[PDB]
């Protein structure tokens, strides 16, 4: 087809139908108003919750139907590598450090093989993000759940003045990109449902088989963006989750002028076979899994920094064109 | 369909499944060592995390399928109460005050109808319970949930030195039992395999229709509980969730003396259609939806702080013989 609403997401109509939780949830403020924990308003990465001389970061985050295909090859052996990074990489996102995850898994049965693999990867990703899993919650669902579905919530500690909302980006600031592992964890459902049928999973593209391209675990930023923000002023981080590009809009009314970099690997079969080329940067990340955002005279420690850990790109500057995302090398706006 | 693991949940293989990912879950745990957030151990109701003057406590807990029963009349605003009192109540049961909740919403279509009833629950619990809904996950995802599946995640406080883990029981302590409003949501797949077949949700039972039975929202125990540990000595507390009676189990390998309240209404029709009570125990609440542990010298003053909330009953001892439940007054041992 074309685009992830005709595939079965539709953002719009999700977004529409949110406006009601979210107006309750914003209700139940006052229900913490001048006491510990009193939270902060929804809309970014993570709540931030006031316990004094620090904020709590809380958020949560499930994998998708990227489990449909870790079930088809009898591979969820990094499928938790992916739930912690979605949750820790949010947490990074206000600043603040990510300390301990638990995980809700509800599961169509209680399959030994199943649940062995996913204790690999949850083990992968907590060492690499830093993490204890601390508890969680199993729910044997069949009537409910045709797979496997794995989510987690995570909490992170701030402290009071070193929040990074993205309110300190200012016009000139530069633009920098962590590169992607892959597909990460979003546009699963038009990813399946646009190659898998066409293709099949045992398709090889670049050496690589189709369910590889589809699986590869989702890159894990914690230990590249806390050694950034202890060396260099940080004006805004994203991480690039669903929605892509438009995920740095919640930073900033200001800009960005960017050159994202060459369309390749699963990207490319995907651009291949009919999805414009402006829903592909509000659905995909498109090669960068990571945004920061710092003052133009720290663009090049900054690189220097992050390069270390991942192949790192400069992506462009902030800009007054209020509102908008121009991504210059390929003549889109969004 | 006369055993929860006919209907499709057995506890035993899921315990069997769950043994890997436990094992790794506990050994992230030196992730943290002698830093914030360091974790107790995982197997209670909540997660303790030190944060120096105090622990955090985080659970995760979701509706299960009592979400079904909702779908299926068009009845959705009651189970946001049902996730909150979930969370909230594990929370008390390390002593911990609730303090704020995010919601997984993982749901076959963005439905603006029942996202707007869902939201009218969520209100409800949050006010009673007192914690702030501070933000939440939305995941469309039609190839992977039949329905509206509805999680969330907890954190609360609790002082050093405060913690209720069950360790200060002893032979002789007083049990005492706050009803449940219902069936809460445990069991729900016995319940909906057994019933609806044979009766329909339109079918009265002692003057309500099985729907209203089956959709009773769970009862929340925040204020009485938070006013009984700032008034008595408590030695231990125990939500009555899956697994029934079983929970007492998990603060103690004391022995139970208990006698249960009459089987009265939903139980009464499920135990009528064929199962045992010995099943019914270790399945359903039978009645009571949250038991407390107190030294016998506080049990007066414990009921007559709970009575004022809910109805109470004096259930039972701690005895000196190890590991079982006996319902003296159904002849069951557990
Ligand atoms: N089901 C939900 N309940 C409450 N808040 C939500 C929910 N879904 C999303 N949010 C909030 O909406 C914002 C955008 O979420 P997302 O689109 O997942 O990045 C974040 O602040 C979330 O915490
Ligand atoms: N999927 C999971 N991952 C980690 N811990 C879990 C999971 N499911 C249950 N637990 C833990 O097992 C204990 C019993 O949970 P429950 O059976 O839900 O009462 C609690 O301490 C939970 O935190
Ligand atoms: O306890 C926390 N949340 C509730 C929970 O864990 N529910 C889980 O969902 C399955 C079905 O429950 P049912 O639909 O039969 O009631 C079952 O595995 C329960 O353990
Ligand atoms: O961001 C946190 N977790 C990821 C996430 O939000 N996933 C959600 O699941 C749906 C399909 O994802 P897909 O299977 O197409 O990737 C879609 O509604 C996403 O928002």
């Amino acid at each position: 087809m074309l685009t992830y609403a005709q595939a079965g997401v539709d953002e719009e109509k999700t977004a529409r139908a949110l406006r009601e939780i979210i107006r309750t949830a914003r209700e139940t403020f006052k229900l913490r108003k001048g006491k510990v924990g009193e939270p902060g308003d929804i809309g970014h990465y993570a709540a931030l919750l006031d316990f004094g001389n620090f904020y709590l970061a809380m958020t949560t985050d499930g994998v998708g139907t990227k489990v449909l295909v870790a079930e088809a090859v009898g591979k969820f052996d990094t499928i938790g590598i992916d739930m912690i990074a979605m949750n820790v990489n949010d947490l990074l996102c206000v600043g603040a450090e990510p300390l301990a995850l638990v995980d809700y898994f509800a599961v169509k049965e209680p399959n030994e093989e199943v649940f062995k693999q996913v204790a690999k990867g949850l083990y992968k990703g907590a060492e690499e993000a830093g993490v204890a899993i601390v508890g969680g919650e199993t729910a044997v669902m069949p009537d409910l759940i045709n797979g496997y579905d794995l989510a987690g919530t995570a909490i992170g500690i701030v402290e009071k003045g070193k929040v990074i909302t993205g309110e300190r980006i200012r016009p000139g600031d530069s633009v920098i990109g962590i590169s992607s592992s892959g597909i990460h964890s979003a546009g699963l459902t038009l990813a399946r449902k646009l190659l898998i049928p066409k293709y099949g999973l045992d398709y090889e593209y670049e050496g690589r088989k189709l369910w590889e391209w589809l699986l590869e675990p989702t890159r894990i930023y914690v230990r590249p963006i806390l050694e950034l923000i202890n060396s260099v002023e940080v004006h805004g981080l994203a991480h690039i989750t669903g929605g892509g590009l438009l995920n740095l809009k919640r930073l900033t009314n200001y800009g960005f002028e960017l050159e994202m970099p060459p369309i390749e690997g699963i990207f490319k079969l995907i651009h291949e076979n009919g999805v414009p080329l402006d829903e592909m940067f509000r659905v995909f990340n498109m090669g960068v899994g990571f945004i920061v955002v710092v003052p133009q005279e720290e663009k090049e420690e900054a690189l220097e920094i992050l390069s270390r850990h991942y192949k790192s790109y400069e992506l462009g500057n902030v800009t007054r064109e209020l509102g908008k995302i121009k991504v210059k090398n390929y003549g889109i706006t969004l």
